């Protein structure tokens, strides 16, 4: 599956929002 640091769109996910990579 696609990681959270794959694109900004993913960073806008309540699941990837708490990700130090997206934060």
């Amino acid at each position: 599956a696609p990681q959270c640091c794959r694109s900004a769109k993913y960073c806008q996910v309540p699941s990837c929002k708490r990700n130090p990579c997206c934060n």
